[PDB]
């Protein structure tokens, strides 16, 4: 089997993106965020406290005839922006651009923290990382991919996030036609859970190319790149104007500079970021000074290739017996 699925940015900023999915008979549509630095599918319901509620879409498993709790687990979460959701479980059907899971984990938040209700657009999480970090107690579950493996043509997904435009997820083969060149894969540690994997350098602009091991993880549901400190100075050092500024929280940039591109090395290969994909726009509304796209990872404990990197390339998270990830140019 595969499955085929548009994913959209939820605004003019490619924050994030959502992509539709079907849950429980008859469907209900949501929009989920896939996220392959987590490995929960969680969902606003039903369940979820009133007051936390502004605008998603909910699940209600009392209206699926599929739907059936999974008797005493719970769950809860904590991302890596702060952000946090918790509730029990069920399981039901579950379909993505045309791939079935059944019996999969939902998990239904009783509660989610501000951020996630300031956010009307995303409906809940899809978990694309190892099922080994899944959160549900006392029996962990797994992915949708996980689940759905065995069954799919490849044991693979796709992600090709747009710049400003929709973009697609596919699970189950990989479109030749949706990158030019090749496909350089390389490997991956599952570790810590993630798709983690070592860049072999950078280059900024039309500057060389410099050779470093660069140790992180490719995970979408994150919006910028966090880079080590030294490799972000070395970028901003190249706009005129742009500093770090503790009170707002990262380098800024002035909003009249043009940003140079960011390149990435995935082995002898070498994936290029416009400029642009690095401009996150006014502070706060009406400000001449940009938020930048690429940030440090310094306190973070890991570098992460975000959708600003991520979304410059083809990415193939191939599932097979030894994971590895696969990038091309597009």
């Amino acid at each position: 089997s595969t499955g085929s699925a548009t994913t959209t940015p939820i605004d003019s900023l490619d924050d994030a993106y959502i992509t539709p999915v079907q849950i429980g008979t008859p469907a209900q549509t949501l929009n989920l965020d896939f996220d392959t630095g987590s490995s929960d599918l969680w969902v606003f319901s039903s369940e979820t406290t009133a007051s936390e509620v502004d605008g998603q879409t909910i699940y209600t498993p009392s209206k699926s005839t599929t739907a059936k709790l999974l008797s005493g687990a719970t769950w809860s979460i904590s991302y890596g922006d702060g952000s946090s959701s918790s509730g029990d479980v069920y399981t039901d059907t579950v379909s993505v651009g045309g791939l079935t899971v059944t019996g999969q984990a939902v998990e239904s938040a009783k509660k989610v923290s501000s951020s996630f209700t300031e956010d009307s657009t995303i409906d809940g999480l899809l978990g694309l990382a190892f099922s080994t970090l899944n959160t549900v107690s006392p029996t962990q579950q797994k992915t949708f991919f996980d689940n759905a493996k065995a069954s799919l043509d490849s044991p693979v997904f796709t992600a090709d996030l747009g710049y400003h435009a929709p973009g697609t997820y596919n699970f189950g083969f990989i479109d030749t036609t949706a990158y030019t060149g090749s496909i350089t894969y390389t490997a991956v540690s599952t570790k810590q859970g993630f798709w983690e994997w070592t860049s072999t350098g950078y280059a900024v602009g039309s500057g060389t190319f410099k050779s470093t091991s660069i140790d992180g993880i490719a995970d979408t549901g994150t919006t910028l790149l966090y880079l080590p400190a030294t490799v972000v100075s070395a970028y901003w050092a190249q706009v005129s104007g742009a500093k770090s500024s503790s009170s707002v929280g990262g380098y800024v940039f002035p909003c009249s500079a043009t940003l140079p591109s960011f390149t990435f090395g995935v082995g002898s290969a070498r994936i290029v970021i416009p400029g642009d994909y690095i401009d996150f726009g006014p502070i706060s509304t009406g400000s001449s000074s940009c938020f930048g796209g690429i940030q440090s990872s310094a306190g973070i404990g890991i570098n992460i290739f975000g959708d600003v990197a991520l979304k410059a390339a083809f990415v193939v998270f191939n599932g097979a017996t030894t994971p590895t990830l696969g990038f091309a140019s597009k």
